[PDB]
């Protein structure tokens, strides 16, 4: 269940863009406990990075990853 599940949020967004070749996947932050809308990219070396879904590169990267 989710009632007592911990919730993961984003507070800081990466300043710099990440090339598609370095991205393995993403997930969205849905929880209304979180301060703002966010995307977490997991890179090809499993590092997790907060990114702002308002930014266009973030949107396009998400679409690309969705396809493969
Ligand atoms: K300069
Ligand atoms: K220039
Ligand atoms: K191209
Ligand atoms: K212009
Ligand atoms: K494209
Ligand atoms: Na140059
Ligand atoms: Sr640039």
């Amino acid at each position: 269940d989710a009632i007592n599940a911990p919730v993961t949020c984003c507070y800081n967004f990466t300043n710099r863009k990440i090339s598609v070749q370095r991205l393995a996947s993403y997930r969205r932050i849905t929880s209304s406990k979180c301060p703002k809308e966010a995307v977490i990219f997991k890179t090809i070396v499993a590092k997790e990075i907060c990114a702002d879904p308002k930014q266009k590169w973030v949107q396009d990267s998400m679409d690309h990853l969705d396809k493969q």
